[PDB]
């Protein structure tokens, strides 16, 4: 209760930051309650061309505020986003290429769906947790 919002893509940056053009400014969104390797550390190549090819293949991008703070302290954007339906920010977790991470309250509202791709992910021994 979280809603979707069409999103409009500038360019992916890395496995888990994104620049969006919103309400015709060009914005940094930070994924919500995930971690990626930096570009230049262990799969963070991976992470990042993941996230750009699923965002860039995507007919329908949609970005998606939880309940609290919409914005860090660095004034990026704060969502979760999603390519065709399916949410980046799991389907970086489920492929071992994302830690969950910064799980704060307010915004918390995909923490288990996250934990239990994390889960999964762990069990397999996947990328990050080879
Ligand atoms: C994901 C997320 C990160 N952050 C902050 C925490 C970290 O701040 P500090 O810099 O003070 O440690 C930083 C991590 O982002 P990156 O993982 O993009 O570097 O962004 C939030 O404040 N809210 C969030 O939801
Ligand atoms: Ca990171």
């Amino acid at each position: 209760k979280l809603h979707k919002e069409p999103a409009t893509l500038i360019k992916a940056i890395d496995g888990d930051t994104v620049k969006l053009m919103y309400k015709g400014q060009p914005m940094t969104f930070r994924l919500l309650l995930v971690d990626t390797p930096e570009f230049n550390e262990k799969y963070g190549p991976e992470a990042s061309a993941f996230t750009k090819k699923m965002v860039e293949n995507a007919k329908k991008k949609e970005v998606e505020f939880d309940k609290g703070q919409r914005t860090d302290k660095y004034g990026r954007g704060l969502a979760y986003i999603y390519a065709d339906g399916k949410m980046v920010n799991e389907a970086l977790v489920r492929q071992g290429l994302a830690k969950v991470a910064y799980v704060y309250k307010g915004n918390n509202t995909h923490e288990q769906l996250l934990r239990k791709a994390e889960a999964q992910a762990k069990k397999e021994k996947l990328n990050i947790w080879s």
